[PDB]
RNA sequence: CAAAGUUGUGUAGUGCGAUCGGUGGAUGCCUUGGCACCAAGAGCCGAUGAAGGACGUUGUGACCUGCGAUAAGCCCUGGGG
């Protein structure tokens, strides 16, 4: 899974707690990668890009692009 | 055999020619680059912060291109497969 459109399907403090989530899995990523572990690479991407993906909804959200639930 | 006389000279090197190579990158044939134009557009950008940058950004060392800690990318929409 990568995260898609269902995020529009959520509220807002459980889209915030999925960036706090999302930033720490890649915090944990960062240390993998340099402690030497972390052979599954391209995760360390795909989570950034959700991060963008919940940001982009978040931010749709407060401009009033897509009507907040 | 002696006497008199003649002629000859490449083991150091060199010249010329042929031949076989080396170096060099001319020539020929090209080209992801230029040059001059034609036709149609567009003729402004900027405090909603520009022109141009610095630094950063990739699974990984650099640089170029793109991008900006949402960082070779995020979303919607249409096309396409
Ligand atoms: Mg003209």
């Amino acid at each position: 899974k990568l995260s898609a459109a269902e995020l529009r399907q959520l509220s807002g403090e459980e889209l915030r707690n999925k960036v706090r989530e999302l930033k720490e899995e890649l915090f944990g990523l960062r240390f993998q990668s340099a402690t030497g572990q972390l052979e599954n690479t391209a995760r360390l991407r795909e989570v950034r890009k959700d991060i963008a993906r919940v940001y982009t909804v978040l931010q749709e959200r407060n401009l009033n692009i897509v009507d907040d639930p």
